[PDB]
């Protein structure tokens, strides 16, 4: 209710410790925060975690209590409901151990819940499908810089972090600053009077340009016909990890057909972006999908394989590269790709009988799921109905940079792993040469055998960090 003033008190703080690398961490906590005054979910809370040097008038790794950046994670997964993050948290999912080692860092830390598309209010009805995910990001966000000098930290050094969903997430808030778009959706929340552009984004593998990952996915792994994935198995870990285990298939020959298809309009899609490399040159891909963009994509492996190399890593795991001497030199493209291996099948991401994650992501209170291209609501095997165009580009990090109705984090790190295949790596790529293309600044890598994870580089990450706010 408007009772809840969303005012931040330091005195709700209390101490705490944890144990990194073998060494005490103090800190201190304030749990279970309302950050908004008409919440719809349970999961609407936040935590705040505040380096213990900051309330006894001290340092911690060249930052006060004024200047410290506010890492803002999340625990989003498969645009699930991702709950309030916590040091001390063991049960799935979490990322703890990133929150302590932010802690030693010097950063403080605000982790919120956010809803997800499975998030239902006391009647059970559905109310976290999207845009729920990322207007929660914005209102926490909101309550934070509302709360600028109450809560320790710098409201102006936000920097958010999250993987896959997660990632997408961290991307869309700094994308999408202060955008007209949410504004209704906050106002019905009641959130905090306040601005929810950030200074940062971390991003890993974030899984976005939902609306074009078809293609993409095609483009990359057509004239590979077996898939290998995931599907769950009963009972949990003790900590309520859902367990899985590997499931290959075989594409059907209309599945093929199909992939032909997607594969040859995203050629257009790509070259309709207009981007460009350093020296200006428009990337682009010709009919049958090869070109300078395509080079790109093999420029970024060979570089993740150089790095690897020079670690004394044996890069041949996979096929296609090409050493000479000490130099990795070149790479069949087709030839790693058929080695890594196709994960999902077709169309990978707007499934035609509406099975998906993003599906069910873009369905609403009346649809349990929905399309989100023309292909698949035209070739739909089950009755359905197309998502709002506006929502679709909603929650687009890309349509922030194409279309400007918002203020964008100057400040980008995303990383993707080179054995992810959870999208292909023209996603993640065609994000960062957008963000360099208009003049944001953007350190971006495909980190050699890396699979579908995320936070696994903090050294860099910190490094990184530091380096913008030190
Ligand atoms: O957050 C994830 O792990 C995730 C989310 C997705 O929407 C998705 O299509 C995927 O393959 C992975």
């Amino acid at each position: 209710s408007m009772s809840n003033r969303l005012i931040f008190d330091a005195d709700w703080l209390v101490p705490e410790q944890v144990q990194v690398a073998g060494q005490a961490i103090q800190y201190y906590a304030a749990r279970n925060i309302q950050y908004v005054q008409h919440p719809v979910a349970a999961i609407q809370v936040l935590n705040v975690f505040v380096p213990a040097a900051y309330l006894h008038g001290s340092s911690v790794n060249g930052y006060q209590r004024a200047t410290a950046p506010i890492l803002m994670p999340n625990t989003v997964g498969g645009y699930l409901p991702g709950p309030a993050d916590d040091p001390q948290r063991v049960t799935w999912p979490t990322n703890a151990g990133t929150i302590q080692q932010a802690l030693k860092r010097g950063y403080v830390v605000v982790a919120a819940g956010i809803r997800g598309r499975t998030t239902v209010d006391k009647s059970g009805q559905r109310v976290g499908q999207a845009p729920a995910f990322i207007v929660d990001m914005k209102a926490a966000i909101r309550y934070v810089k509302y709360n600028q000098g109450r809560l320790p930290g710098d409201a102006n050094r936000i920097i958010t972090n999250g993987t896959s969903a997660g990632g997408a997430t961290s991307a869309l808030a700094g994308a999408s600053g202060n955008s007209a778009y949410f504004e209704p959706a906050l106002t019905a929340l009641g959130a905090a009077p306040a601005t929810d552009d950030i200074f940062a984004v971390s991003a890993y593998c974030p899984i976005h340009n939902l609306e074009h990952a078809d293609m993409a996915y095609e483009w990359q792994f057509n004239g590979i016909n077996d898939w290998h994935r995931y599907q769950p198995v009963a009972g949990t870990t003790k900590n309520g990890r859902p367990k899985f285990e590997p499931v290959s298939g075989q594409l059907t020959v209309e599945e093929q057909a199909l992939s032909l298809a997607l594969k040859a309009q995203f050629s257009t899609y790509l070259n309709q972006l207009k981007l460009t490399a350093s020296d200006g040159t428009h990337l682009t891909l010709n009919e049958a999908g090869m070109g300078s963009f395509r080079d790109v994509v093999r420029q970024l492996l060979i570089s993740s394989a150089q790095t690897a190399f020079d670690q004394g890593t044996d890069i041949h795991k996979y096929a296609g590269f090409v050493v000479t001497g000490n130099q990795v030199t070149d790479l069949d493209l087709s030839a790693y790709l058929k080695s890594l291996t196709r994960m999902k099948a077709v169309p990978a991401f707007d499934q035609l009988d509406l099975t998906s994650p993003e599906n069910n992501l873009f369905g609403d209170a009346t649809a349990k799921a929905k399309h989100f291209t023309a292909l698949a609501q035209t070739r739909s095997t089950v009755t359905a109905q197309l998502a709002d165009a506006e929502l679709i580009q909603a929650i687009n990090p890309l349509s922030y940079l194409t279309t400007t109705s918002s203020q964008v984090a100057k400040h980008w790190r995303i990383r993707h792993g080179a054995a992810d295949r959870d999208t292909s790596f023209a996603i993640p790529i065609i994000l960062a040469i957008m963000l360099e293309n208009h003049g944001y600044g953007i350190d971006f890598a495909l980190p050699w055998d890396i699979p579908h994870s995320g936070d696994y580089d903090l050294g860099d990450l910190f490094s990184w960090i530091d380096g913008l706010c030190q």
